[PDB]
């Protein structure tokens, strides 16, 4: 795989991880939707709004299985640790006008 799953369930945001990269969920989007970190950066989303929110990725991009975020609560967090270069390509999955990315390098 291309990202390790540090907690398969969400956690609150004030439980955020020291140098993690925040992208914040709100006003229906995701606020940073094109984000560039480094390998063996964790990316940790927020979501800021009572709307329930994930991140998607379709099989084949983040490794051989679908990686279907759970769904995050207001003032939830979900984070991944990317652990190889790549473009990858994600969505929410009941919003699926909400697209993203994530470039590692
Ligand atoms: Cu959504």
């Amino acid at each position: 795989d291309k990202a390790t799953i540090p907690s398969e369930s969400p956690f609150a945001a004030a439980e955020v991880a020291d140098g993690a990269i925040v992208v914040d969920i709100a006003k229906m989007k995701y606020e940073t939707p094109e984000l560039h970190v480094k390998v063996g950066d964790t990316v940790t989303w927020i979501n800021r709004e009572a709307a329930p929110h994930n991140v998607h990725f379709v099989a084949g991009v983040l490794g051989e299985a679908a990686l279907k975020g759970p769904m995050m609560k207001k003032e939830q967090a979900y984070s991944l640790t990317f652990t190889e270069a790549g473009t990858y390509d994600y969505h929410c999955t009941p919003h699926p006008f909400m697209r993203g990315k994530v470039v590692v390098e």
